[PDB]
């Protein structure tokens, strides 16, 4: 199939999320629906069950409110089984509708449905080419009290209907008993309890275990991708072990949620999306669009920087799932806000790079503040509104038009109020204009593009007061009055003759799996596929095809490679790079080191002989470490993901800067564990 395709699990760039809330989306099935003080079918107690289910996802599928709108993926509440105890937070009832408060992964949420009915919804779904991507939270359980077993369900586990554990007396140390986390460090809020939920120990390898067991459960039910909560929270060393797991058996998208704040920039958050395995969703576009386009705290300069900073920070910046509210942050809209700043908002978020993602209810201009009321039932499913029109238009796009998808960014014109961009990718090219002003309209000259002379007009039709643009020689447009709050976008399409790489995934894996380019121009014949100097061809490839190539992860050394192409004739491609060969099937160990003493901004890091531990190279070290929760200092603590049974190498490093200190000594030996987890621990030597 085309890079486009529905099948085509490992790449989201073409496509537009629908991120749905199960309870609040359609209630199909009243019979499901749960009972007394946990129910409340009018929908006004936004804590309680409100009978929203996955046949009416699929009603809505079938009736046309999806389709119409262009929308081609779905993200769902988690599907697991929660709990069901009703909790009192001080004379407020709660609810699992949310579905995060996990009791059995390997289980649905009854109030959703049936295994049957989460088949039917995937056959639904993809009968209809759209990919059902579901929401998985690995990092807890629900909300307990180890003194408190009376409190909720102990944020009991449960394997299938087998009793794992619970909060209280947990003698096999399933969960942390550190406390809740303040959020002051990385390492304080992963080891420590999110709130009063139970956090999982992905140490023990019973967790470690059942956790890969059930993601594969899902995996073989055909999900399309999966939204990974709250990895700001996890080990990043489990996490690798974690996607490997997934991706050396039945890849999929996968994108993890680490809320970043107002102006807030993490290089960790870089790092993470870089080298987990994972991508992210992208909450520095996020809060950056609602400063510009909703709160008015920045202009169109931050937008710019923004746009630039992250096309530097990330690896993998089209890979990033972009949106402008979620069930967690205020509506986009206000009440008593112009309409026309979330359009707008919306058709720059639909234009722009990454996989873009829709809250339901947003083209219904719902309204809402924080938790809960952020999470109505959607109030109508009208066709007729004005941002239902804007996704019609403009959603399609990301399949028509590669620019689009996996295009660069470049600002051509821009001001204070006004932003216009242009999308470059092959032989396609995509113009967007914003004026964010409400007031005051722009006067437009200088203008120049990449498009071809001619005349281009307005995609959305002017349904956003848009016009037509006028492209003379030199791509140099000719002077055009831009409306207050107007918003235009002028395309050009064209076949694209070199070979041109536009996406690949997944970006981290064992030989052996199968890997998707997608592109364009990569002609009809079997050409050859690069992984370094390391040449493919033949066989090993298994599909080719102009937009896409099925290729086989040759036996290679396990390491970071670039990838390339070239077409039969012997014409190459542009260069992909951060390819991650990993060294075989992961496991996730932690190393402790004792007695290592440093110096105010100097830390410890690990090293060794395999590509997972940088190969010796300072540069490539594992850290820095940590020494708060777990260990404190002078002993030091990590998870790292490593290759299975594997006799390793390693030593610690003291690290000032680019400055290292190497311990002393010989090297420190060990089996990497077959399955599961183990702990290595070790005294630093001088
Ligand atoms: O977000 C987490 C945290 O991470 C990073 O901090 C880490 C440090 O980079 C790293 O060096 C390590 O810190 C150790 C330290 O190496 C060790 O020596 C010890 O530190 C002592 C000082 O030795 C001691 O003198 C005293 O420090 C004085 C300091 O002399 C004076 O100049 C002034 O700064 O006041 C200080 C008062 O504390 O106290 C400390 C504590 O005994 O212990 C440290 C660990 O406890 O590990 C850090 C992470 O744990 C980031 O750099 C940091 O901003 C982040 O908060
Ligand atoms: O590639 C050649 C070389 O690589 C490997 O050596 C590594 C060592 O095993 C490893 O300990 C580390 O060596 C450092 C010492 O531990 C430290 O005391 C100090 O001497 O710096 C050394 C690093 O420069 O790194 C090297 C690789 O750089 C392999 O084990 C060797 O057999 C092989 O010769
Ligand atoms: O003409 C090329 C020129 O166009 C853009 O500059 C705009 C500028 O952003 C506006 O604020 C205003 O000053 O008109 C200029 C065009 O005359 C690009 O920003 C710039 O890089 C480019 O050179
Ligand atoms: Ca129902
Ligand atoms: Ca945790």
């Amino acid at each position: 199939a085309p890079d486009t395709s529905v099948s085509n699990k490992q790449n989201f760039s073409t496509d537009v999320i629908y991120q749905i809330f199960t309870d609040r989306f359609s209630d199909g099935n009243p019979a499901n629906n749960p009972t007394g003080a946990a129910f409340d079918g009018t929908c006004t107690n936004l804590r309680l069950y409100c009978g929203g289910d996955w046949q009416g996802i699929i009603n809505k599928i079938n009736d046309g409110y999806l389709t119409g709108m262009g929308v081609t993926a779905i993200w769902i509440s988690q599907p697991v089984e929660n709990i069901y105890s009703i909790i009192n937070y001080s004379g407020v009832n709660n609810t699992a509708y949310h579905g995060y408060w996990a009791r059995d992964f390997k289980k649905t949420n009854p109030a959703y449905g049936t295994i049957a009915d989460f088949q039917n919804l995937i056959a639904a779904a993809h009968a209809k080419n759209i990919k059902v991507i579901i929401d998985f939270a690995p990092n807890h359980t629900s909300p307990a009290s180890s003194d408190q077993p009376s409190f909720a369900e102990n944020g009991r586990l449960y394997d299938n209907g087998t009793l794992l554990g619970g909060y209280t007396n947990d003698t096999q140390n399933l969960f942390h008993h550190n406390g809740g986390t303040d959020f002051s460090t990385t390492e304080n809020g992963i080891y420590k309890n999110l709130f009063d939920l139970a956090d999982l120990n992905h140490n023990n390898s019973t967790v470690d275990v059942y956790l890969k067991d059930a993601i594969k459960m899902w995996l073989d039910l055909g999900i399309d991708g999966i939204r990974m909560d709250a990895v700001k929270h996890m080990p990043f060393g489990w996490q690798k072990s974690f996607m490997a797991a997934v991706n050396n058996y039945k890849p999929v998208f996968t994108f993890g949620e680490w809320f970043l704040g107002v102006n807030e920039v993490s290089p960790e958050n870089h790092k993470f999306a870089n080298e987990s395995g994972m991508s992210l969703l992208d909450f520095r576009f996020a809060q950056k669009v609602r400063q510009v386009f909703r709160d008015n705290t920045d202009n169109m300069y931050g937008l710019k920087a923004m746009l630039e900073g992250s096309a530097a920070d990330y690896a993998q910046v089209d890979d990033q799932v972009t949106f402008i509210d979620n069930h967690d942050m205020e509506r986009f809209h206000a009440s008593n806000a112009n309409r026309r700043k979330l359009e707008q908002a919306l058709a720059f978020t639909l234009t722009s790079r990454g996989v873009p993602a829709i809250y339901y209810g947003t083209e219904q201009y719902m309204s809402g503040g924080t938790d809960p009321d952020n999470r109505a039932r959607i109030p109508s499913f009208s066709t007729s509104t004005t941002a239902y029109q804007v996704i019609q238009k403009l959603a399609p796009l990301r399949k028509c038009n590669p620019a689009i998808a996996y295009g660069s960014t470049q600002e051509r014109w821009i001001n204070n109020d006004v932003l216009i961009y242009e999308r470059k990718f092959g032989s396609n090219v995509a113009v967007v204009a914003v004026n964010r002003n409400l007031n005051a309209p722009a006067s437009i000259s200088g203008l120049v593009t990449s498009l071809p002379q001619g005349s281009y007009n307005d995609v959305l039709g002017g349904l956003l007061n848009g016009n037509t643009l006028s492209v003379g020689s030199g791509g140099a447009a000719s002077n055009f009055t831009l409306a207050a709050g107007g918003t235009a976008v002028w395309q050009y399409t064209a076949a694209t003759a070199t070979p041109t790489i536009g996406h690949v995934g997944p970006m981290m894996a064992k030989p052996g799996v199968t890997i998707t380019i997608d592109g364009r121009g990569f002609g009809s014949s079997k050409g050859t596929v690069y992984f370094g100097t390391t040449a493919v061809s033949g066989a090993d490839i298994t599909s080719w095809e102009d937009t896409q190539i099925k290729v086989k992860i040759p036996a290679v050394a396990g390491g970071n490679y670039n990838i390339k192409v070239a077409n039969a004739a012997g014409t190459a491609s542009n260069v992909y790079d951060n390819f991650e060969v990993l060294s075989g099937d992961q496991v996730s160990v932690r190393f402790v080191v004792n007695n290592a003493t440093t110096a105010l901004g100097q830390n410890v890091y690990l090293t060794g002989s395999v590509s997972e531990l940088g190969n010796w190279d300072p540069a490539k070290a594992i850290g820095p470490m940590y020494n708060q929760v777990v260990y404190q200092y002078p002993n030091w603590y990590y998870d790292v993901s490593v290759p299975a049974g594997k006799t390793i190498e390693f030593k610690f490093l003291k690290k000032q800067g680019s400055t290292v200190t190497w311990e002393g000594g010989s090297n420190h030996t060990f089996t990497a564990p077959s399955s599961g987890t183990a702990t290595i621990n070790v005294n630093w030597q001088p």
